């Protein structure tokens, strides 16, 4: 792990504070621009997205990423979360009631086994069993989150490759000529998440960004200082 | 089927001719500038990569996407084909080398009961076993490779989900906030082709063309033409 503080001048030139966490797959070498928050655990809030779809598809709760989740007709504040949903959409719009199903069915027992077999962050599921990932226990720095992905890219999480497969294609984000970038977004009112990779002809960097975030006006500073230091490094063009 | 003259503006605007062909899967409806060029049968050239992976996976020819090819050492005129590949790579710079190693491993009596079972275009494979999609026999129509990858799409081919997951990755082109594109180019000296599918939100809408291509100057008019009729239809931005 090698520390570059010049990259905070990406965070600095947009009046904002953060962390970015890179992983060169080929080279085994990480790099980022604060050590010490690259390794401090935060609530993962829409990012256990991931871990959580993981799991409803191995147990059977989401048959595959074209099953309709019908809205129960409970209108909530985000437009995009009262319709019909499947796997794709649910991750793309970060639609919580969709994974507070999945985690009721999938049982405090059967969660707390799967966060424990992926060694995902603190592996403590404290909280209401649909909510603990939002205002409960469970907390992830962004080098356990480089951590958690890598095991999903090579399929070797503790479950069936099937249901890794089909999350991979979930977290499908951008695609172009260059590269493509798999990833999940999060924001719980204070911090905002980027985690993923970019998978490019012949390597593959992991990433995982975290930053202050007051307001939501500033939401897109979580991509767009990431895709800085990916072009800064030159993965990217 | 419903035939839209005025799409072919897009084609003359180029002083080029062909066909777009388009299936609405909501709806189960087809648009095409020219019904008659939409069923005339060409020599799937680079396409056939789609079948060709698919019955590599499915007999163990190709592990997964990861698994490297080695260059024969045999350095052929297209840069990009003299090194080392896998499925992804193969796909994106239509490796011939490679996909004549799988067919000849396939064999000649699996290929041919393969594409039977796929309901492949004319289903011959008359000539080399590792050209004939090349300088063969086999043929196949814009309205036929959309049969195929409406099958493919839905898992409904005649081998396994997993090979059918891993050609669609394979397959991936292009993606952003607003759609996803997987689709196979393909030219033989005389005709381009295009063909793949554009997943949204809530529908996917399957595409084939080909164009008449005497130079590969225009190679590019393929994706272009194709974009142009989508933005017209307003399935894309
Ligand atoms: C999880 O983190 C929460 C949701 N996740 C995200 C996110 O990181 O994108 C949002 S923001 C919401 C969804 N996309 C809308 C948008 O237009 N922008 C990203 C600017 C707004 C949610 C808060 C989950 C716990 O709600
Ligand atoms: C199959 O159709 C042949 C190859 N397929 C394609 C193609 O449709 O892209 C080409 S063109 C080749 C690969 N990409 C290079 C490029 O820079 N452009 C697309 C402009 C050039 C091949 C001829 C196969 C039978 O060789
Ligand atoms: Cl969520
Ligand atoms: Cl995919
Ligand atoms: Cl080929
Ligand atoms: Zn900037
Ligand atoms: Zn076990
Ligand atoms: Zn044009
Ligand atoms: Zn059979």
């Amino acid at each position: 792990w090698q520390e570059n503080k010049s990259w905070n001048a990406h965070f600095t030139e947009h009046k904002s504070q953060g962390v970015v966490v890179l992983w060169n797959e080929n080279k085994q070498q990480g790099f980022t621009n604060n050590l010490k928050r690259a390794n401090q655990a935060f609530l993962p809030a829409s990012t256990f997205a991931i871990p959580n779809s993981l799991i409803a598809l191995d147990l059977g709760v989401v048959k595959d990423e074209h099953q309709v989740f019908k809205w129960d007709g409970q209108t909530r504040d985000i437009a995009t979360w009262n319709r019909d949903h499947n796997l794709i959409t649910a991750m793309k719009y970060s639609v919580v009631p969709v994974y507070q199903e999945f985690a009721r069915q999938i049982g405090e027992a059967r969660m707390s086994k799967m966060l424990h077999a992926f060694d995902y962050g603190n592996e403590d599921i404290s909280g209401n069993v649909d909510s603990f990932w939002l205002d409960g226990g469970i907390r992830i720095s962004a080098t356990e989150q480089i951590s958690f992905l890598r095991k999903l890219y090579h399929n070797k999480l503790h479950v069936s490759e099937r249901s890794q497969r089909i999350v991979k294609q979930a977290m499908l984000t951008e695609a172009n000529g260059d590269y493509i970038i798999r990833a999940k977004t999060g924001y719980d009112t204070k911090i905002g998440w980027w985690v993923g990779w970019v998978e490019l002809d012949d390597n593959v960097w992991f990433f995982a960004m975290n930053m202050d975030m007051p307001t939501s006006d500033g939401l897109g500073l979580r991509q767009a200082i990431t895709k800085e230091v990916l072009k800064q490094e030159k993965i990217i063009p």
